[PDB]
């Protein structure tokens, strides 16, 4: 309850990630699940290719790897991961099934964190999205959000 989990929403008009779901037709892929503590310093162990490689349905942010693993999926153990979970099965565990709950195309709630307004279509697009609600930016007041195509008057989906 107390972990944010935030991910990309597919999106032809944003450069990078957005525009690589758009693509390959993927609507959702994890960012990251988020919680408190931050890891500063060496991690506990370091992730290999392998280990990321089974969040199955994540795309890297990167270019660098044609947006497939492991850069993200890398920099989330690292930054998020080993000080909060303290071994890497349980993790990939839990970033493999939010993401399997992605991809069958529905998450328990979403809720818009960045936009891209859409002068064309006079709405808000979502690039990022997450489980719970947040100060938004990029998103113009009282315009319609446009979640991978599903279209929503209000910044969340629910409540
Ligand atoms: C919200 O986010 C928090 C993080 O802040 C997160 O909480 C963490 O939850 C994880 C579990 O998901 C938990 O991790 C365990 O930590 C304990 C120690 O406290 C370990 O024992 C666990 O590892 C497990 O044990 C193996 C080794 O131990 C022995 O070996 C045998 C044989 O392998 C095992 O069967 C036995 O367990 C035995 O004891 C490890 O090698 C394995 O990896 C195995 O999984 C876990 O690593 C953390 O304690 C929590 N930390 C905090 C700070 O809360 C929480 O899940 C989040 N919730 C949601 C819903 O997102
Ligand atoms: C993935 O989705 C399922 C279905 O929405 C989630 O399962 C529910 O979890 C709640 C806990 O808040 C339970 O009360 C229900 O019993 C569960 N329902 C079903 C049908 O299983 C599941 O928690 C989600 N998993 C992740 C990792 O987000
Ligand atoms: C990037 O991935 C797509 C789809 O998997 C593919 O069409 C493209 O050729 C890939 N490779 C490069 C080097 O762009
Ligand atoms: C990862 O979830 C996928 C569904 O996307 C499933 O095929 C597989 O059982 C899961 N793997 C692990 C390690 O639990």
């Amino acid at each position: 309850s107390e972990n944010i989990t935030q991910w990309n929403l597919q999106d032809n008009g944003t450069e990078g990630i957005q525009r690589a779901m758009f693509q390959r037709g993927v609507n959702r892929s994890l960012k990251g699940i988020w919680p408190e503590k931050i890891c500063t310093g060496v991690p506990s162990h370091l992730a290999t290719d392998t280990e990321l490689k089974a969040i199955h349905g994540m795309m890297d942010a990167s270019e660098k790897t044609n947006y497939t693993c492991c850069r993200l999926q890398r920099h989330e153990w690292n930054k998020h991961g080993w000080c909060n979970w303290y071994n890497i099965e349980p993790w990939i565990l839990l970033m493999n099934k939010t993401q399997a709950n992605l991809t069958e195309g529905q998450p328990l709630r979403e809720c818009a964190v960045t936009c891209r307004y859409d002068r064309d279509s006079d709405l808000n697009v979502v690039t990022q999205a997450r489980d719970s609600p947040t100060p938004l930016t990029g998103c113009k007041k009282g315009k319609n959000f446009s979640f991978a195509g599903i279209l929503v008057q209000g910044p969340c989906n629910f409540e």
